[PDB]
RNA sequence: AGGUCGAUGAGUAAGGAAAUGGUACAGAACUUGCUACGCCGGUCAGAAGACAAAAUGGGUUCAGAUUGAAGGAGUCACCUGA
């Protein structure tokens, strides 16, 4: 191995001067990915009893 | 016999530019250069098979709930009632 990092290092790699473009690249859209949030239904209250439906624990009333 | 056009091609230099020369580019062989290659490895980033769950939003549509305004023989009427 060599340890010198010269400004001569890294610019001549295949990676800069060649791009393989032939694949389809899905474009970015500002108007889709913009919105996110959380809500809780009005019946959810801190410390309510919830009914576990699908859980390995389902059928159980929980806090 | 004569005259004329044509074909071959010395020349000539008008047009043009294939051959030669010159100039400019610059892609090569060369020379300087602590690098470019690939294989494997892990991380960062991009992308991500099949069946799915949740969330958000759009086109098409379905359902359940509300509110306001105008108009009515300025609807009709009702109450109090000689
Ligand atoms: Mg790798």
């Amino acid at each position: 191995a060599r340890g010198p990092a010269g400004k001569n290092r890294g610019v001549s790699k295949i990676s800069k001067w060649y791009k393989a473009d032939d694949e389809a690249t899905p474009f970015h859209r500002r108007q889709l990915k913009k919105a996110t949030a959380t809500k809780l239904r009005n019946d959810i209250a801190p410390g309510t009893v919830l009914i576990l439906l699908a859980g390995r624990f389902r059928g159980k009333r929980v806090v």
